[PDB]
């Protein structure tokens, strides 16, 4: 479903730099636009953007699927990867990452470094600029703007309570419990990740009851919590040629998953070498808490976790899909499980 | 106009604070927001928010003027103020900025740093959340939230246009020409500065035809320019008694309306000595080009511009304020010069 049309919409991509890209006074201002949108738009899977695109497909009728509709599919596709992009621009500024995509973080680029703050608004005002380029005169405008500003606010709380859970260089365990995880990854993650996308391709496609996008919430909001879980998880055991970034969260201090599962496992020794060992920059540090990761065997748990998620999710979309057709959500499952 | 009315506006934002403060998950998150809102959201002179309430005023008729329709106009009034605390947020940052409204910068407390770029993105979303809680059921709605998100994009690319040239480290004097200059202060000041209030005080009237809109434009670019200018000045020349703020503008290389004025006036040995000195942290390589700056007499040269545009300013308010009560731009040219 994604495969054959990941090369349509990537071809897009042009048109919305050409239509992005009001007299030459503002040429240098465009031409770092068009810079900033390709260097942190481009290089993903484009998973969100294209399920825009794939769930339209879905949800209209084949009959209203005209070359129009497309473009609006497609631009409200790109809408979702550049939410993505300003989010990711900013987030690895305030993470101090190091890589992101397989290159290094816009802001450690030279010449670049805190301007990308300015760059990562301007991503976002991107969204709005389309939305009203190609959707202005559609039933659903209002719909979509409320969605991506809505999308953004629940975010920003989001991040808001990962930074605050994460304070550097003061390390308190107590803070990192079940309850303030679940809390966190609903806001920072479930909502623009996964319900943003579909339900852009639902008001397109004329599906704006609330029970509606109520059910579609259930069951995305839960394989947002998952796919947040197992980001946690491949920032220290993944395989960074394929992640494409470089882990930060043992050195960041973060209410990971992983510590999370670590402290609800750990003996009281074991909790004094974490207490010892976490929210520091030194190499051998982070080797400790990831030996100690390693002696819980919290990959096992990982990869039980992801079996009893993958099955509840299942279990959701059963009950919830429902009047859409389960395809929608099947086949976003298939892509992150 | 705006002496009275200051205190009812002033009194309204801890309603809006407690508006703006879904279960209590969250909870330690919306303290934090609240702790952003109270930081950098007062303490300024509110010019640019107690215009949409004035401006309200004198546009619709007393009669329609009723308690709700006062509630919204304060609301809109506050969005502005948080438009312009997200963007001074960010530019604080991007400036290296010391102080702020007589208080250190938000991202200079300790414990904040780099979390005020999430802050900042916070304090947008706010505008969003208020036009929902309060406008959503307005026939102006719309026209307010595409009002303040081309705002937005103009400002940034105004920003952006700011930080490309004034590259750090990066003296290049050939690149500070007056049409550059022109084009900065036009998308980062203008827009937002006074066109924004003025036209959602106007769409809430039912005042959206686009050539009223254009002339009033006309009117206020013209105001945001010379409000930049003189901003500009006082970076270098102003009481931060006064100002509330430290100038950067030298330090930072910018493309400030003095370096213009300095280099259409400056002999080669000037200029040299202008080139060996600016954009440089040393306070005296600083101090060098301030005595530049008034050797060259740039502080008169700017109170003849203040008089020139002044005069200028009035001549447009003549041509372009019909139908519009005089007295909405009048009320504001007094309040800037
Ligand atoms: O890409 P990352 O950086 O691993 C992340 O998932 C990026 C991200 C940014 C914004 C909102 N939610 C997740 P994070 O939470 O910082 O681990
Ligand atoms: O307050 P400042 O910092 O003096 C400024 O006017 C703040 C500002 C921020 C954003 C857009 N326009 C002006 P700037 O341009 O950096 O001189
Ligand atoms: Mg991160
Ligand atoms: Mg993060
Ligand atoms: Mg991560
Ligand atoms: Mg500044
Ligand atoms: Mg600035
Ligand atoms: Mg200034």
């Amino acid at each position: 479903v994604y495969a054959q049309e990941k090369q349509d919409f990537v071809q897009h991509f042009s048109q919305i730099v050409r239509v992005l890209t009001g007299h030459p006074e503002i040429g240098d201002a465009i031409a770092r636009l068009k810079e900033v949108l390709e260097y942190n738009a481009i290089g993903g899977k484009y998973n969100r953007g294209l399920t825009v695109v794939v769930a339209f497909r879905e949800l209209v009728e084949p009959r209203k699927q005209d070359a129009d509709s497309l473009q609006r599919a497609w631009t409200v596709g790109w809408c979702v990867e550049l939410l993505q992009a300003f989010f990711l621009v900013a987030d690895d500024i305030m993470d101090s990452s190091l890589t992101r995509r397989g290159q290094i973080c816009w802001y450690q680029k030279p010449g670049v470094g805190l301007d990308a703050i300015n760059d990562a608004n301007l991503l976002e005002a991107c969204i709005y600029r389309l939305l009203k380029l190609y959707c202005r005169e559609q039933p659903y405008y209002l719909n979509l703007i409320e969605l991506f500003l809505q999308s953004s606010y629940q975010t920003e709380i989001g991040q808001t309570l990962d930074l605050l859970t994460a304070p550097q260089g003061n390390v308190d365990l107590v803070r990192f419990t079940e309850k303030r995880y679940k809390s966190i990854v609903k806001y920072k993650a479930a909502f623009y990740s996964f319900y943003l996308p579909i339900a852009a391709a639902m008001y397109m496609a004329g599906i704006d009851g609330e029970k509606e996008h109520a059910n579609a919430k259930k069951i995305l909001l839960e394989m947002g919590e998952f796919f947040q879980i197992q980001d946690d998880y491949l920032d220290l055991f993944g395989d960074p040629s394929v992640t494409g970034k470089i882990g930060t969260d043992i050195q960041d201090n973060k209410c990971s998953w992983l510590v999370v599962q670590c402290l609800q496992r750990a003996t009281p020794e074991q909790y004094q070498i974490l207490k010892e060992n976490y929210g520091q920059k030194e190499a051998e540090k982070v080797a400790r808490v990831k030996a100690l990761y390693e002696e819980l065997d919290l990959p096992a748990v990982f990869l039980q976790y992801e079996e009893d998620s993958y099955s509840h999710i299942m279990a959701l979309i059963e009950q919830y899909a429902a009047p859409l057709p389960p395809a929608v959500f099947l086949g976003l499952a298939r892509k992150i499980y």
